């Protein structure tokens, strides 16, 4: 196994220096290399369990089995005295620079998971290029560099979301001593975009200023792999060219799909165009019930919009329902109208958006419920959250030889290879994984590990947590309730739950037994947590480190010695004593 | 071991039932002791690995070796027919009511600790006295049932902290579009303690509830043990009785100390009286470096208030000193004023407190600064927050034989028993322990079930996770990094750290590289986490999580290969990769 693992770091590596951190000679070198400002790839054998034999086995590629050695793109380079010959003599730049291809590794799609694995693998000497290139949606809208999360995603989302929670601060505040008017506050849409647009741009900007300073060449690009080493670029002036790379990584991400229904392209919008929307939505439909149309309607209702949300069976499809239904019932509570078992069949448009002092349109939008009733009603915007969907016929050439699955994602390897094995793919497009962007960063740089520098770590995909930033945000860990029961039958199950009150909500006047928490075990395992579940304020801080704790295969009773901090909300995980099978009421 | 667990077990029960959960007479017996309204505790032998051990060893007390068998107060009763027999001729109740004793249980004190353990064990059987007297502060304040957190502690402390975290949240939302006039804004004092007063209200009738509805007796009264199992009670009529127990709980608390200076006690107030008092503050000294001085002085800041806190020497004295001083800066520079290196020598009253509208008096404090400057300067009110101390000679008469250390505190075994062997502490009071309001509620409600349901779980005490509730809050778990240095010494320690910026703060124009984290590591036991610090917001709930990571032995191995939520505060957990020894900046 160190043969297999040391041929495919040899083969892999842009430029490589196996060393000895006792070793003056490796010393020697690793000064040489720094003055001419190569970077590398540097791993120390005396800091590994089976470095003597990857000492030995380094003869079969450099025929020495001293340290220090040098490799470029898979060739033996060196002993100290010949990298110094080649530093003296000036050769060693062209040495270090010569490659069959334009690049080590080529990026295609500047986000969450492209830009993360273009840095990393630029740390160790790999020539990167990061292409990314933003189609424009419907109506036109576009943004720079960054990918989903960074533009029309996670951030712009919960800035919006903090807009909202600032609603309930200001009807807070008063219940806690301060002396301001409700009656004459309120909301300016395009103030709070300015600002959001604002931070975006900055992101921007910082990622083009961090590829540059790493030394990684970025092209505002639309890139197509054509064989497995040839990406063909478009730029925007609509000049076509092809550059060659060793390694490829597929980082294209999603982008939001539209029903099949008359009017919907033409006068809806979506995720991708509300973030910089220029003119207020105002009375608003969302046509959807995934975490993203719940959470858009969410921040919509509580910046003070007439919102409806028009859902077709459940919310949260794949999430736990009990949580879901939790999640919607306050939502409703809280101002947001939902049109239940509805599906849209038209819409019309009755106002033009107005470009010129950013006012929306009107919309009439017709659909059915299943008990045969019509909907028609007007709305000045109309959100479709129905879903996001790969696009990569666009992508990849089908004679490349890199397999999809039938939602056209790539089918990938635990270590994220597709079948074209120089070729992989990270992020939203790999089949299978979690669609979020801490994954595609985890899944991007510990690639670039690997392929640059040696490691062997692969992403564990397993047990990643999450958070729902609904006007009540719900964070979760592992297995839904009715998951658990499916894999291990009802009998091995218990949970365990309470519902909570916020400390902050009681002066507040905010409700009693409606924040909500529960543990799901395994009865023959220990009562090993399966699946945590948090409905309350903060959930994704109060979440995030048991996530820790039930990788390492947290039981019951390591929740409960623990001690809680008081007050806090998340404290209650470690008392929990009421099971869902005692029958014993949850609330408090 | 099983003999030894027993006999105590026997020796403790108030009512204890030995069963198997599959016996018809082990239920038959439990439907009777229902039905008559007999509360016990109950060990299914059958769910335990050495009850056919147990069961053996159970013939020393009862000559019988089956199930069910029933004791009261160390003393057989009886198998199903013999508990039937007694049933069946009206001689039940009397039979499990007979005791040398008034109570099972007699705690002295009625506050987190007390009313925990005073709670589990009547679940049990065990007849149980709840004692609680409120010594009133040199001003007169006094309070209701629930302890030092519930009426001048974490409870409104943390109450007051939300009212000043609102401030800031006043600020935001004009950043985030909404529009209010924050020139017309204020805070009003007394509207504020009317609502934290009210819900604490509601928590003093919710307890002596809760004490009605499990059968334990309240007695508002002062405890005095003057025996082992004689506690002499004085009533709010200065009548003086004697009951008696047979179990006794000390969780008699502490209370503000004052220095010994002219003017502090008559003049200056402590944080017993701030909590509910009737003026505002107005211009305020706090004199004291402690969390309760920082707490104090930041949510007094944050309302508006001319603040300034008086430190001897350090800040925060036994939490890391690196925290301590950013979280000392953080106030700083956020409208707290510090008076460093500096001492009181006396207060002098300049004008009475306006008790018919609600006005501070006025004082002069006069101190010195170790350079020999003076301090004199003119505060509205002086709040002295140098630390808390127990009043054990008041509750405990010198010859019961109850061992006290240096401090005045008892000194227990690590199962809460004193040098009385039927005598235990738990809280505040217990010598050596985290003064944390989880801690006391854990060790009581264990103990109970140790004394009287057979359980043999004990507290640990180990790095229990804490927040300080300051303006930017201060989250922590094990050891600081200087202890840690210590005991292992600085070649074994590896500390990773990081800046972060919470994304609320962007579009609200706060600070970067302000938001700190660290983990202090053990490089010899596989980099264990031996300490988690967090300066941010919501850092209790950041922290909770991580604490039932670090009672499992987390790695920073077992952080890294956990996924970050995103957008969080928590996340930055996960990517840590800068070591202070490698001295790269922590800045982002
Ligand atoms: C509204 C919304 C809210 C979200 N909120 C969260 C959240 O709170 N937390 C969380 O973890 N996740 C969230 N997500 C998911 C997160 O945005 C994605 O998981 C993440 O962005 C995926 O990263 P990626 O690198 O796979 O793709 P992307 O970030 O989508 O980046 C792919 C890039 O490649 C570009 N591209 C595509 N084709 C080409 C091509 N041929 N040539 C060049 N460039 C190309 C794309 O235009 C894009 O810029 C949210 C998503 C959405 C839509
Ligand atoms: C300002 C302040 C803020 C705090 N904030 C936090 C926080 O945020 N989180 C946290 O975990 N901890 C906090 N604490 C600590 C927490 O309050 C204590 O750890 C906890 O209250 C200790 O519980 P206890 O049962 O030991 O004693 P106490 O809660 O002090 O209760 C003891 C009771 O016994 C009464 N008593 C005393 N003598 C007698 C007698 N002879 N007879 C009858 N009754 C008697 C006392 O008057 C009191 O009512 C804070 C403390 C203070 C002062
Ligand atoms: O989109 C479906 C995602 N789904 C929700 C999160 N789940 C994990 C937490 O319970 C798993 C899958
Ligand atoms: O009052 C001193 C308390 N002190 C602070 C908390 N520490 C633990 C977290 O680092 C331990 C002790």
């Amino acid at each position: 196994g160190t043969s297999q693992w040391l041929r495919k770091t040899v083969d892999s590596a842009a430029v490589i220096l196996f060393s000895k951190t006792t070793c003056p000679y490796c010393k020697k070198v690793k000064d040489v290399l720094a003055e001419a400002k190569i970077k590398h790839a540097t791993i120390e054998l005396d800091q590994l369990s089976n470095g003597s034999a990857i000492q030995k086995c380094l003869a079969s590629f450099s025929k020495i089995e001293t340290v220090p050695q040098m490799f470029v793109r898979g060739k033996f380079i060196g002993d100290s005295q010949t990298v110094l010959k080649y530093y003296s003599n000036d050769e060693l730049a062209g040495i270090v620079n010569e490659s069959k291809y334009d690049y080590d590794l080529i990026v295609i799609g500047g986000g969450s998971g492209g830009l993360a694995a273009g840095k990393e693998a630029a740390k160790y000497g790999a020539k990167t290029a990061v292409l990314d290139y933003v189609e424009p949606t419907p109506i036109g809208t576009t943004w720079g560099l960054g990918g989903t999360c960074v533009n029309v995603g996670c951030i712009p989302k919960k800035l919006m979301h903090q807009a909202g929670l600032l609603s309930h601060a200001l009807e807070d505040a008063e219940h806690f001593g301060w002396s301001l008017d409700r009656s004459k506050i309120s909301h300016n849409w395009s103030t709070m975009v300015e600002g959001v647009q604002s931070h975006i741009g900055s992101l921007n900007w910082g990622y083009k200023v961090a590829l540059r300073d790493n030394q990684v060449t970025y092209l505002n690009a639309k890139g197509r792999l054509i064989s497995p080493h040839e990406v063909q670029i478009t730029d925007k002036n609509q000049k076509v060219s092809t550059i060659t790379g060793n390694k490829i990584i597929l980082a294209t991400g999603e982008r939001p799909k539209y029903p099949e229904i008359p009017g919907a392209v033409e006068y809806g919008i979506t995720s991708d165009d509300l973030f910089s929307l220029p003119y207020f939505p105002g009375k608003t439909l969302v046509i959807g019930a995934s975490y993203v149309a719940l959470e858009c309607a969410g921040f919509l209702a509580s910046l003070g919009g007439d919102v409806t949300v028009m859902v077709r069976s459940i919310l949260l499809r794949g999430f736990d329902q009990q949580m879901a239904e939790k999640v919607g019932d306050y939502m409703e509570n809280h101002g947001v109208k939902f049109a239940k078992l509805c599906v849209p069949d038209e819409i019309k448009q009755l106002k033009v958006v107005d470009t010129e002092n950013n006012k929306p349109g009107l919309l009439l939008v017709k659909g059915h419920y299943t008990d045969g009733k019509k909907f028609e009603e007007e709305f000045e915007t109309v959100i479709f959250a129905v879903g996001r969907e790969p696009q990569l016929s666009k992508v990849l050439c089908e004679t490349v030889g890199v397999k999809l699955d039938k939602n056209g994602r790539v089918v990938c390897t635990d270590d994220e290879q597709t079948t074209v094995s120089n070729v992989y793919a990270i992020g939203d497009i790999n089949a299978g994984k979690p669609q979020l962007t801490p994954v595609a960063i985890q899944a991007g740089r510990y690639l670039a590990r690997r392929l640059f520098a040696g490691a062997t770590e692969l992403t564990d995909y397993s047990n990643v947590a999450t958070t729902v930033f609904t006007p009540l945000e719900y964070g979760a860990c592992g297995l839904s309730e009715e998951d658990a029961i499916e894999k291990y039958g009802d009998k091995d199950i218990e949970v365990y739950h309470s519902n909570f009150k916020p400390l902050e909500w009681t002066v507040a006047h905010r409700e009693d037994n409606v924040c909500y928490m529960k543990l799901v075990c395994r009865k023959s395992d220990n009562m090993r947590v399966l699946g945590l579940h948090v409905l309350g304020p903060n959930a994704g801080e109060i979440t995030q480190g048991y996530a820790v704790a039930i990788k390492m295969g947290a039981t019951k009773a390591d929740f409960d010695r623990t001690i809680g901090i008081h007050p806090t909300c998340s404290e209650t995980f470690t008392t929990l004593h009421v099971t869902k099978k005692s029958g014993v009421s949850p609330i408090v």
